[PDB]
């Protein structure tokens, strides 16, 4: 329950000193095929600044995105998600849009990581993942490698405001 967020935040803040500045943030947003521009990052730091010093708490960011829950579901940050990867936006994701989503954020990742997310995204095996099997990753992937997509899936989740 709580896990999603502790990860969210894990991943976001890489020098692990309890805040995040528009910089992270920034790089975060933009790592995801967006074009975040400073008028973003000062807004959304802003937005989530309780005495308005221009960084984020621990807490802070953890209400922001947890304004996502107002939506009747998570239906709209997932395909947001699986959207945003597709850079080709042909219904699939290739080991490409993947790999680069993980090296931009930062997150060191191997082959087999990858390779392995894929396999387990991917039924057919074709190299490419698919929405309808995409959401499988929510429905039982404990055996799965639904870590990797957690962690991408927080991370995107997280740097929108929806
Ligand atoms: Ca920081
Ligand atoms: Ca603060
Ligand atoms: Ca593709
Ligand atoms: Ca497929």
């Amino acid at each position: 329950q709580i896990a999603e967020f502790k990860e969210a935040f894990s991943l976001f803040d890489k020098d692990g000193d309890g805040t995040i500045t528009t910089k992270e943030l920034g790089t975060v947003m933009r790592s995801l095929g967006q074009n975040p521009t400073e008028a973003e990052l000062q807004d959304m730091i802003n937005e989530v600044d309780a005495d308005g010093n221009g960084t984020i708490d621990f807490p802070e960011f953890l209400t922001m995105m947890a304004r996502k829950m107002k939506d009747t579901d998570s239906e709209e940050e997932i395909r947001e998600a699986f959207r945003v990867f597709d850079k080709d936006g042909n219904g699939y994701i290739s080991a490409a849009e993947l790999r680069h989503v993980m090296t931009n954020l930062g997150e060191k990742l191997t082959d087999e990581e990858v390779d392995e997310m894929i396999r387990e995204a991917d039924i057919d095996g074709d190299g490419q993942v698919n929405y309808e099997e995409f959401v499988q990753m929510m429905t039982g992937a404990s055996t799965a490698a639904g870590s990797g997509w957690r962690k991408i899936k927080l991370a995107v989740r997280g740097a929108q405001a929806k």
